[PDB]
């Protein structure tokens, strides 16, 4: 996990062009000795900044530009510095995306919006409004098929309709985002949320509805529409579809209105290879050749370089991409922006399974995402706490599986670590009998720090025949703790 020198180690999002970036990366491993390892971790984004607090991860981040103000008040970025020579290669737009208190802090890499993207022999003139797609969703289940599939687990993917008749997240307000002014629960915010659960309850969509099934459901020609990103373009060209990628549709009237996303690459501030990383970045990547090599993997949408991007915008999908980005915002990069991502996922998520009212559920995000600093951080840590530990009940209950002699008490054994950035210590007694626990002693900020999280497992019981289950305690406040966690007892 520490950072070696002379080498580069890259981490980018599973669903962009990394074996494409590992070209340009062998390419850089030839013209100067330097190796290069392209990386794509599970929640990348939220593993960084566990990483890096102690010097570690990677030597450069790919993400969208919206979490690198976060990062950077954190203290993880490096300021990066270009020459102005090679600003001018790249649009100022995007170099406002990536400037955070008057200085930058990442390459712009590529500019993404949401498109609706449709199958063109399936449904040859796909609707220019939301209100349409009930009554086409039901013309298109006698076929056997569905109109629109896409993923309800990322809030990034409902946004657009949510701001199409006013929901906003923060409020622009003498020059700053107002971080206590939060258009979450506002009319138009409700009237969006409202519409896909609406879609929902009368099955024209699934709450349980993933990127992996939306994707597969797509390409294999099982529903005529999904929203996605350019990166999902290479996938659908593999597929026998004839698709077009479009407009999306309208809510009341109002166009659709997508969170824009400046794919960007910081460099980490522990890093002993800020040079060669530098070079990297804008001598290999940053090129046409660079850019086109990781294109091929998969397409970046409208890219930061405008000598590549004039051949880029001739492709009516590129123009698509831009005419939904238009008509949308690019993302604030304020550090309040993962507070809000993570309180409008929660909404989502449980106004589609029916857990919560839309009012209800977008009253508790406005609350949420307003909410002060420490509460967001204390949240994160107790569930990063957990994340920590959960890998050891599978692999404990193989142990059991096999039978133990002894109680066992190597945390290694479960697949663990003895202590994390949000963990002090992690200690496991798996016991003969089943009785077990697997324990988070927390570290961070003062309203968590050195509480416990844990799993408990009850033990079997060979005389009944019963198995122990498994619940996640903690003593950390209940407003505090994560989904389905309880208080401890005794
Ligand atoms: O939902 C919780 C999630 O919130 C934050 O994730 C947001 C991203 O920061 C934001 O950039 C956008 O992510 C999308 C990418 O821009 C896009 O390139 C592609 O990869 O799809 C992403 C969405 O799946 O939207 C998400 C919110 O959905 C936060 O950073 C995450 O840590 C957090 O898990």
């Amino acid at each position: 996990m520490k950072i070696e020198e002379g080498k580069l180690v890259i981490w980018i999002n599973g669903d962009k062009g990394y074996n494409g970036l590992a070209e340009v990366g062998k390419k850089f491993e030839k013209d100067t000795g330097i190796k290069v390892t392209v990386e794509h971790p599970d929640k990348l984004e939220e593993k960084f900044p566990q990483v890096a607090a102690t010097g570690d991860g990677p030597d450069i981040i790919f993400w969208a530009h919206d979490r690198f103000g976060g990062y950077a008040q954190s203290g993880l970025l490096a300021e990066i510095t270009p020459a102005a020579a090679f600003q001018d290669k790249l649009y100022p737009f995007t170099w406002d995306a990536v400037r955070y208190n008057g200085k930058l802090i990442a390459y712009p890499i590529a500019v993404e919006a949401l498109s609706l993207i449709y199958n063109k022999d399936l449904l040859p003139n796909p609707p220019k409004t939301w209100e349409e797609i009930p009554a086409l969703d039901k013309e298109l289940k006698a076929k056997g098929k569905s109109a629109l599939m896409f993923n309800l687990q990322e809030p990034y993917f409902t946004w657009p309709l949510i701001a199409a008749d006013g929901g906003y997240a923060f409020k622009y307000a003498a020059g700053k985002y107002d971080i206590k002014d939060v258009g979450v629960d506002n009319a138009g915010a409700k009237a969006g949320l409202t519409f896909l659960v609406d879609l929902i309850k009368n099955k024209h969509m699934n709450a349980d509805t993933d990127y992996s099934i939306a994707e597969a459901a797509f390409n294999k020609g099982e529903t005529a529409m999904t929203i996605n990103g350019p990166w999902a373009w290479s996938n659908i060209d593999t597929s026998a579809v004839n698709y077009g990628v479009t407009v999306l549709p309208t809510f009341k009237g109002q166009p659709s209105k997508p969170f824009v996303g400046v794919l960007s690459a910081g460099i980490n501030a522990a890093s002993p290879n800020k040079e060669l990383a530098k070079e990297f970045l804008e001598n290999y990547l940053l090129t046409d050749e660079g850019l086109e090599a990781v294109n091929k993997d998969k397409p970046l949408g409208a890219v930061a370089l405008k000598s590549y991007e004039e051949e880029l915008a001739k492709d009516p999908r590129i123009a698509a991409t831009m005419e939904n980005a238009q008509k949308g915002e690019i993302m604030p990069n304020i550090p309040q922006m993962s507070a809000f991502w993570y309180a409008v996922r929660t909404a989502v998520i449980n106004a589609a399974s029916g857990r919560q009212t839309v009012d209800a559920a977008l009253a508790a995000a406005q609350t949420n995402a307003a909410a002060a600093y420490q509460n967001y951080i204390a949240k994160s840590q107790v569930s990063t706490g957990l994340a920590d530990i959960t890998a050891g009940k599978t692999n404990a209950e193989t142990k059991l599986a096999e039978g133990l002699t002894a109680a066992l008490t190597d945390v290694e054994a479960l697949g663990l670590q003895k202590s994390t950035n949000a963990c002090s210590t992690i200690t496991t007694s798996i016991g003969t009998n089943g009785a077990s626990n697997i324990t988070c002693t927390l570290k961070g900020t003062s309203q968590i720090n050195s509480k416990k999280i844990e799993w408990i497992r009850d033990a079997d019981n060979a005389t009944n025949g019963t198995t122990g289950a498994w619940r996640c305690k903690t003593d950390v406040a209940e407003n505090l703790r994560p989904k389905s966690c309880g208080a401890s007892g005794s």
